[PDB]
């Protein structure tokens, strides 16, 4: 059988923290953007969110009232990403939750680094996400992102983030990084269950094709085997990757994971 993680409060590294259990509450915000006829176009991200509805709602237990998906697609505008959407939609996910909640993030479209001109540091950088009305109204920055959707989680409420737009886990301000490899980073500390998937790579704006890679490998890996480790899982994302792109899965988390524990959804 597998190791399910422990559920008593964790002290590693002078932190305390707790897993989820997962028993909770599943609601999603996925977010695709394609930023369609503009210059910065891309073509699959609207796919990606789909795919991604589609595995949370057949092999997850989640419910279509209880996921919000923002594409630029629509022709309604409440479910068009624009930055005050994005926010609001944030806002939405982690309201009302608890110890044990099962949360998800997906985000596919354009990311990168703003230079943080307020931020008491020369050379200092913002990383972002870029709502569809980015040009207008400018990037949706970290600690927004940080603010909404992770400083607000009790302990041990999930949050799964993933990212098809290759930021590191600066964009959600989390402290470890993991890889194949083990330990990538390491260190005002969240006891939440925050995690991260993003591969490694203004920075997509010219690099587009590695765009959407990390969803659909997580997708296959998960489909293909339900049942993994976070060691497993990052083992299987690398050999899904492994030829068609040159990014390398990283796992991002609010604290450290013992990686021989099981991976739940
Ligand atoms: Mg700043
Ligand atoms: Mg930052
Ligand atoms: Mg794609």
């Amino acid at each position: 059988g597998m190791v399910r993680p422990p559920s008593s409060i964790q002290q590693g590294n002078g932190q305390q923290f707790q897993y989820s259990q997962m028993t909770g509450r599943r609601k999603a915000l996925l977010i695709g953007i394609n930023y369609i006829g503009s210059k910065n176009a891309l073509r699959g991200c609207i796919n990606d969110a789909h795919n991604i509805f589609n595995y949370l709602t057949t092999y997850c237990g989640y419910r279509p009232e209880d996921i919000v998906m923002l594409t630029d697609d629509q022709r309604e505008m409440v479910k068009i990403p624009l930055k005050e959407n994005i926010i609001r939609a944030m806002q939405w996910l982690v309201k009302d939750a608890q110890p044990n909640d099962a949360l998800f993030f997906h985000y596919s479209g354009h990311g990168g680094q703003t230079k943080d001109l307020d931020g008491d540091e020369e050379d200092g950088m913002d990383d972002v996400i870029y709502p569809v009305d980015f040009e207008s109204v400018g990037p949706l920055i970290d600690d927004t992102m940080h603010d909404i959707m992770v400083k607000s989680l009790p302990q041990g409420a999930r949050l799964t983030a993933l990212f098809d737009s290759c930021h590191s886990g600066t964009v959600l301000d989390l402290p470890y990084t993991y890889s194949t490899k083990g330990v990538i980073k390491e260190p005002k500390f969240s006891p939440a269950d925050v995690i991260m998937l993003s591969g490694s790579k203004a920075d997509t704006f010219a690099d587009g094709q590695n765009i959407g890679a990390m969803s659909h490998a997580f997708i296959s890996v998960m489909t293909r085997q339900p049942q993994q480790s976070y060691l497993s899982l990052l083992q299987n994302l690398r050999n899904e990757l492994a030829g068609k792109y040159s990014q390398k899965p990283q796992l991002s988390a609010s604290h450290p994971i013992d990686v021989n524990l099981q991976f739940i959804m």
